[PDB]
């Protein structure tokens, strides 16, 4: 277990939001670019939740 999940390692349409029930962004990275963002721990980032559906 190594949350180090941030929001650049974060995928355009899901909801990068934490635990606590809050926000925090949603991924600002498209998956169009090949993306390989630093393994900078964001701890606040609990999980993306893209739209359940």
């Amino acid at each position: 277990d190594r949350i180090c999940t941030n929001c650049c390692a974060g995928t355009k349409g899901c909801k990068y939001f934490s635990d606590d029930g809050t926000f925090v962004c949603e991924g600002e990275s498209d998956p169009r670019n090949p993306k390989a963002c630093t393994l900078n721990c964001d701890p606040r980032i609990a999980y993306g939740v893209c739209p359940r559906s």
